């Protein structure tokens, strides 16, 4: 996260880092056994790692559970990130506390203009590297779909929205990929890619949630 805040620790409960022998990606707990994140973060050997806030000591609330299964969505293309989504089911159900905590899956797409939340453990600049140990906090507005596209042309699909800043400054960046963008209380995004990290004119952009509710309910309900 760039020019984001530090957000204290566990005042984001769902908020996952998926963990191969260091930290590669975030997610988010949607239930007691599985775990929302980006299609792009998938990778052999993952072990999630719940209630963090600093991610080189152990505080105290963590729970670290290996994933049992990985399923990827059936239409994710790698080369346009279109869908993507992923999901990882944990090998035993988490205990769900005030430090750890499911995020509820939306029942309408979110609007133009309503502020939302971005979390992760990714790097802090926009020029050079500086990963911090604690969770960052981002506050951003989703954007209007004609500014997404005129930022990114022919690169938008109707899976994706732009969230973020024109002016540049703020912004998801390397690391955080997978992690949630919460808007009134719901998962909307999944940090999925941009051209760099707040860099003018062009805003994060994320997997739109609401389009895969069905899948991800039929999917749970299956596995
Ligand atoms: C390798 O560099 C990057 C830089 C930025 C990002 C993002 C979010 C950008 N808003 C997801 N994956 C990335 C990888
Ligand atoms: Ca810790």
């Amino acid at each position: 996260i760039v020019g984001g805040y530090t957000c204290g620790a566990n005042t984001v409960p769902y908020q996952v880092s998926l963990n191969s022998g260091y930290h590669f990606c975030g997610g988010s707990l949607i239930n007691s056994q599985w775990v929302v994140s980006a299609a792009h973060c998938y990778k052999s050997g993952i072990q999630v790692r719940l209630g963090e806030d600093n991610i080189n000591v152990v505080e105290g609330n963590e729970q670290f559970i290996s994933a049992s299964k990985s399923i990827v969505h059936p239409s994710y293309n790698s080369n346009t990130l279109n869908n993507d989504i992923m999901l990882i089911k944990l090998k035993s159900a988490a205990s769900l506390n005030s430090r750890v905590a499911s995020i509820s899956l939306p029942t309408s797409c979110a609007s133009a203009g309503t502020q939302c939340l971005i979390s992760g453990w990714g790097n802090t600049k926009s020029s050079g590297t500086s990963y911090p140990d604690v969770l960052k906090c981002l506050k951003a507005p989703i954007l209007s779909d004609s500014s997404c596209k005129s930022a990114y042309p022919g690169q938008i699909t109707s899976n994706m929205f732009c969230a973020g800043y024109l002016e540049g400054g703020k912004d998801s960046c390397q690391g955080d990929s997978g992690g949630p963008v919460v808007c009134s209380g719901k998962l909307q995004g999944i940090v999925s890619w941009g051209s760099g990290c707040a860099q003018k004119n062009k805003p994060g952009v994320y997997t739109k949630v609401c389009n895969y509710v069905s899948w991800i309910k039929q999917t749970i309900a299956s596995n």
